[PDB]
């Protein structure tokens, strides 16, 4: 999935999110497939708080431009200490995510919806002096988004419905930069074989954006068991717009290069600066989704479900400066499919069970794949229960437990020439949990 994140409560959670939102009275509805909002028939607020434990590791190897391995370079540049390199370490992390859900029924033909959600969120943190450092050292990437839905019930085995989702994305990269093995590679100017680490500065980009977006939902009842639906959120253009900076650790070599213009000549119609304002698109990919959920007896419901993601939007990551290009790096996502299957179980009047699994694609492809975003196809197992209280006006809790179970990738990176020409050969080992809880009121 990229760095596209889930977007539901824990009870979704606890079954791998199989059958979408459309299990009775789920407030998740309200983004996830509004259409089925118009089968709520009551007033809910719900809060969930998830907490991701993400673990990524590389193990392999790095090369230069000459096909050397890879150095720790220098202290401050040439005649200062050699330095040692390392495999990144542990570039994984740790980090909360809320999501809130509220549903207002309106007539008996309209409902609103209201939510705040995350729909985009990723971080890999290498040691900024691993052997991977001309490919990357940050990235950090997460959208949080507001949003307002509205139902209309056509029949009481029909109902569309459409929203918008008003959408913040912040983002960061920094990455190595190895001056003299860039221009060793230019187009003019080349010839003469500089050696590789002794230039050295970290490039740093920081941007923000903040945009519109919208979806639609239908939902279909046949038979008071089955419930279908169909939902699809458009892609979401977002160009995001902030700052790039350089900070040299060099002794001096590439702030000397930039403020001598040695890099235009280097390769001409490049315009780099130890600081400057920058954007770079990164459109949130549109998406679809099929959902049933057959109701087999008065405890047991299981649902199935089946996403396509438009992925393929991703095709490039564009570092542009006062709307010239810096730097263009393709990553040709491909179209992704994630599928789940799961159900929930009541127990009894208070408890209920929940387990589910689902197979999620990765958009990345070995040609294309990098340290940033090192992910693989996952398997996610899952495991929720749920309790409503028995002296309450309507309080219920939910928790949840997954795992991502994402298969070793290999990196077989190549740096085009502006970025060194090195290369990387291994592969990273990740693997994700996350714990859930969410606090649903059902006040009406
Ligand atoms: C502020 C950072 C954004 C927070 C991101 C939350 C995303 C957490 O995980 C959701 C579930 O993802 C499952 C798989 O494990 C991650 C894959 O390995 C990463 C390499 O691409
Ligand atoms: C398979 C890896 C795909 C990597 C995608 C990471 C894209 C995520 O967002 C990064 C934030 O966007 C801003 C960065 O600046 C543009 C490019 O970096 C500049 C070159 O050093
Ligand atoms: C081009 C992005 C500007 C972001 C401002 C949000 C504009 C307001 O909402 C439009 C959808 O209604
Ligand atoms: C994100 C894209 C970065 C593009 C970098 C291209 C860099 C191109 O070459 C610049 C040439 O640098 C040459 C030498 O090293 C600097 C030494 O000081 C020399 C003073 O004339």
């Amino acid at each position: 999935a990229g760095f596209m994140v889930p977007t539901t409560n824990t009870a979704g959670w606890g079954r791998a999110m199989a059958g979408g939102s459309l299990f009775p009275n789920d407030p998740s509805a309200a983004f996830n497939n509004p259409a089925a909002m118009a089968f709520i028939d009551k007033r809910i607020a719900q809060l969930t708080v998830n907490y991701a434990d993400i673990d990524i590791k590389y193990n392999g190897d790095a090369y230069d431009y000459q096909g050397n391995p890879m150095t720790g370079g220098y202290q401050d540049g040439p005649g200062t200490p050699e330095l040692g390199t390392n495999d990144g370490g542990q570039a994984g992390f740790g980090a909360w995510l809320p999501t809130g859900f509220l549903v207002v029924p309106i007539n008996d033909r309209f409902a609103f919806g209201l939510s705040q959600v995350v729909p985009m969120g990723m971080r890999s943190t290498w040691d900024p002096n691993w052997k991977g450092r001309d490919f990357a050292v940050d990235t950090k990437i997460e959208t949080i988004g507001l949003t307002g839905s509205l139902s209309f019930k056509v029949n009481d085995n029909f109902s569309l419905g459409a929203g918008v989702i008003i959408q913040r994305t912040s983002g960061f990269v920094s990455q190595n930069l190895d001056l003299y093995a860039s221009a060793a590679n230019s187009p003019g100017m080349g010839g003469i074989p500089f050696p590789a680490s002794n230039s050295s500065a970290l490039m740093r980009v920081k941007v923000d954006n903040t945009s519109p977006g919208f979806f639609a939902g239908a939902v279909w009842k046949p038979t008071d068991r089955d419930t279908l639906g169909f939902a699809y959120h458009a892609k979401i253009r977002n160009k995001l717009k902030g700052h790039y900076n350089l900070y040299d650790h060099d002794g001096g070599l590439t702030e000397g290069a930039i403020e001598g213009g040695t890099p235009g000549l280097a390769y001409p119609g490049l315009d780099l600066r130890m600081g400057a304002s920058a954007s770079a698109r990164l459109d949130i990919p549109a998406y679809a989704s099929l959902d049933w959920v057959h109701q087999f007896n008065d405890r047991l419901s299981l649902g199935a479900s089946a996403t396509w993601t438009e992925w393929s939007s991703f095709q490039d990551l564009t570092l542009k400066s006062h709307g010239n290009t810096i730097v263009s790096i393709p990553y040709t996502y491909r179209n992704t499919w994630t599928l789940a299957v799961g159900g929930d179980y009541k127990v009894t009047d208070q408890w209920t069970m929940r387990a589910g699994v689902a197979y999620d694609q990765t958009p990345t492809h070995n040609a294309t794949r990098d340290p940033r975003i090192p992910d693989g196809d996952r398997y996610f197992a899952s495991l929720g229960a749920g309790y409503r209280f028995q002296s309450m006006p309507e309080l219920s809790i939910d928790a949840a437990y997954s795992r991502q179970f994402v298969k070793e990738v290999p990196l077989k990176t190549v740096n085009q020439d502006r970025l060194g020409g090195g290369r990387l050969d291994g592969r990273a080992t990740s693997k994700g949990q996350v714990f859930s809880l969410s606090a649903t009121y059902d006040f009406h």
